[PDB]
RNA sequence: AGAGACCGAUAGCGCACAAGUAGAGUGAUCGAAAGAUGAAAAGCACUUUGAAAAGAGGGUUAAAUAGCACGUGAAAUUGUUGAAAGGGAAGCGCUUGUGACCAGACUUGCGCCCGGCGGAUCAUCCGGUGUUCUCACCGGUGCACUCCGCCGGGCUCAGGCCA
RNA sequence: CCGGGACCGAGGACCGCGCUCUGCAAGGAUGCUGGCGUAAUGGUCACCAGCGACCCGUCUUGAAACACGGACCAAGGAGUCA
RNA sequence: GUCCCACCCAUACCCCGCCCUCAGGGUAGAAACGAUGCCCUGAGGAGUAGGCGGCCGUGGAGGUCAGUGACGAAGCCUAGGGCGUGAGCCCGGGUCGAACGGCCUCUAGUGCAGAUCUUGGUGGUAGUAGCAAAUACUUCAAUGAGAACUUGAAGGACCGAAGUGGGGAAAGGUUCCAUGUGAACAGCGGUUGGACAUGGGUUAGUCGAUCCUAAGCCAUAGGGAAGUUCCGUUUCAAAGGGGC
RNA sequence: AUUAACGAGAUUCCCACUGUCCCUAUCUACUAUCUAGCGAAACCACAGCCAAGGGAACGGGCUUGGCAAAAUCAGCGGGGAA
RNA sequence: GCCGGCCUCGAAGUGGCCGUCGGUAAUUCGCGUAUUGCAAUUUAGACACGCGCGGGAUCAAAUCCUUUGCAGACGACUUAG
């Protein structure tokens, strides 16, 4: 179908995705938005230490009156938490779209999170029951997630100069300054 | 049974659909929402990852930016990418600056002279036909200092923006 | 009667009132010269700077009001016919 | 306190340009003119409630452009352009798939920010308030992708015969049993379920109904009431049953 | 007008008793609090630091001053004429 | 004026002496200047920052984690590894 980002071709990357899942897209969102730009296999690694409540993931947008922890001094920020349902599902992801690159042919060894994207999906329904006889919503908010993996390079280093343009509409006084000096010092 | 300067799915009957239906009330009674894939299902064979839902390839089609959550697909609200500002609100009017992006205008035209090239037939007169009854058209004559077109060289005049 | 500066050039054959009368400053700007011919002049947008700037609709002598309605968007919505 | 010079700036005053409104003139033996046009001259411009004029848009109808269109109509997006004092009009780029416009007349369910306006959709609050009555759980193994709330065994506890036990009446209607299972439901999970799918299950001369009458309700004889119907139950009635 | 017995009926004093008070201290369980999972509502013109002035005679916004530095957690009951 | 050597300077650290080297109309001359076309900033200073060479010098810590209770709603704090 149409991923977000278009400008990559589907032949030197990989790619993978899920739609309507059942799953926090405010959580969702903080979880992706810390393996951004990653190598796979640090992503990996720290998707399990969240599992294991070794490492933490910040919360920044979505960070409403929640708890401190020290865990949070790694991103230079204090408050974090340890969104276990969501790293479940992203790791589902990264396997299917490592073993989309095996397929293809390409080296695992060095693979880039290039574009990672979460948006909201139609809500499902359910109430509650208040005090005096009233009936309240009661709401689930899932989402939809979908990744795309490059390999890095990281190797420029052409500079360009002036030969792009050169002084080209100059007044005939310009051009007189110009040849003097050029007699006197040559 | 035939029609209209009537309405075009929040309109027109409450009902374009398994509508006086589903549902509420002990009962008399109350009473909705809901139309559109494609010409044709040709409604995705096979391989691969996954416990599965599914994904990635590969197919059908004019089109999958038409995949049954299906014509077109606006706003509120949200995600990624790119640009920028922020010492107890922000937004707005007049007027410069910086950065990014951009519409026009101009490229020549008429005339005169000199040379070359090509074609005619320029003025006049005779016949025919129109017409505003004196002005034209067609046929014939004309045949090189006339008439028309092109190219080359020189000259005058007019031409864009800011001073 | 002589100097020094600033802003402006509407009109488009002749005709008029006149004068210092081969002509003129008299019913509204012409003459000469240089640079450049493109993002240079000009335009749109974003942002900083100087000055300015209370929330709309409504009743009321008097509204920014410690007076009432208004969280946001789309579609419907009120002087007609005999 | 009194007197004297110079200087600063209003949308006021003076001069110039342009817009509109009002007033006054010119223009045919027509080489003549959107005569509803063009040329010349002077003055003026604040405004709620309210009055009048001119114009711009929308859905339909008659006429006309011998109008545009699958070589792409209509609709939608666009810190890309041009015109108009303004409501608005025209063009470029993208998406898309079957109809649409200009001009003069005719016609109307014809122009929205408000009405604690109607219907539908969506935010901040906010991953926030909270998910704390009824004393309570622990070990090993098995199943399974996955086990605190599934099954076995072993410990620890509660109900304590006016029970959290064993059966019924009213009410419900398959909730009962076995096998299996993706989603949804069991406000945490779930391999379990009163959930979901496919099959199966209720046997009477003796237990009930059926028979009798109670409080009561309604037919028949009759009397009211325009009538739907009201009273009346043994009465002011020629009202039955037994044998060969 | 009196009146034995009776009263979750109204009132005054006495004995016993005590954290009602001088004057406040300490302990236990469940919360709040942190985490995983799940997850609403009221309300909302735009917003949210002050002193004085004038003003519809008690300003968050106006005028003259004081000042003024990201993003945030647990509590609180002055104001928002909540 | 750049360097070097001696002294000196504490309010927010400065000045002086000496030496080598480089430049230098107080007087008077000889060659060069044009064409930028009759104006168009006289693109010229000082500090910061970046980049590229060539030489020297150097081989460190903090957080998570485990732990303590002189501390504590959670962060943070006093300790140990
Ligand atoms: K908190
Ligand atoms: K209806
Ligand atoms: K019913
Ligand atoms: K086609
Ligand atoms: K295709
Ligand atoms: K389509
Ligand atoms: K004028
Ligand atoms: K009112
Ligand atoms: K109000
Ligand atoms: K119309
Ligand atoms: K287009
Ligand atoms: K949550
Ligand atoms: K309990
Ligand atoms: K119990
Ligand atoms: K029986
Ligand atoms: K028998
Ligand atoms: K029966
Ligand atoms: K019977
Ligand atoms: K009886
Ligand atoms: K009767
Ligand atoms: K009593
Ligand atoms: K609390
Ligand atoms: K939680
Ligand atoms: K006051
Ligand atoms: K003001
Ligand atoms: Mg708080
Ligand atoms: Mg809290
Ligand atoms: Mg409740
Ligand atoms: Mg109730
Ligand atoms: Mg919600
Ligand atoms: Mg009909
Ligand atoms: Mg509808
Ligand atoms: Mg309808
Ligand atoms: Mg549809
Ligand atoms: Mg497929
Ligand atoms: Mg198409
Ligand atoms: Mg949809
Ligand atoms: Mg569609
Ligand atoms: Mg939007
Ligand atoms: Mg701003
Ligand atoms: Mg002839
Ligand atoms: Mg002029
Ligand atoms: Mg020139
Ligand atoms: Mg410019
Ligand atoms: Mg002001
Ligand atoms: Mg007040
Ligand atoms: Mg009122
Ligand atoms: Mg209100
Ligand atoms: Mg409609
Ligand atoms: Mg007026
Ligand atoms: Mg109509
Ligand atoms: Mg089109
Ligand atoms: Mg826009
Ligand atoms: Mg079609
Ligand atoms: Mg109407
Ligand atoms: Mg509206
Ligand atoms: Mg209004
Ligand atoms: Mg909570
Ligand atoms: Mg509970
Ligand atoms: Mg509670
Ligand atoms: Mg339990
Ligand atoms: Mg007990
Ligand atoms: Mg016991
Ligand atoms: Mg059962
Ligand atoms: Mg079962
Ligand atoms: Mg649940
Ligand atoms: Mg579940
Ligand atoms: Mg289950
Ligand atoms: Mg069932
Ligand atoms: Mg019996
Ligand atoms: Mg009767
Ligand atoms: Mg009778
Ligand atoms: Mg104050
Ligand atoms: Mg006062
Ligand atoms: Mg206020
Ligand atoms: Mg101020
Ligand atoms: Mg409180
Ligand atoms: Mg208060």
């Amino acid at each position: 179908v149409r991923y977000a980002a278009t400008e990559i071709a589907p032949t030197k990357s990989a790619r993978a995705r899920g739609s309507y899942l059942r799953v926090s897209f405010k959580n969702t969102r903080e979880t992706a938005q810390a393996i951004n730009g990653w190598k796979l296999q640090r992503a990996l690694t720290f998707l399990q230490n969240v599992i294991d409540k070794k490492e933490a993931v910040p919360m920044r947008r979505y960070a409403g009156s929640t708890g401190r922890t020290a865990q949070g001094k790694q991103w230079g920020v204090s408050r974090a938490r340890w969104p276990v349902k969501s790293a479940q599902f992203l790791i589902g992801l990264l396997k299917n779209a490592e073993a989309n690159a095996d397929a293809k042919g390409l080296d695992t060894g060095n693979l880039i999170i290039k574009h990672i994207q979460v948006n909201q999906a139609p809500k499902q329904r359910r109430r509650t029951y208040r005090a005096h006889g009233r009936i309240n919503p009661y709401m689930s908010n899932p989402c939809h997630i979908e990744l795309i993996l490059t390999e890095a390079e990281e190797t420029v280093q052409k500079s360009e100069a002036v030969v792009r343009d050169v002084e080209s509409h100059l007044s005939s006084r310009q051009r007189g300054v110009r040849i003097r000096r050029a007699l006197t010092a040559a």
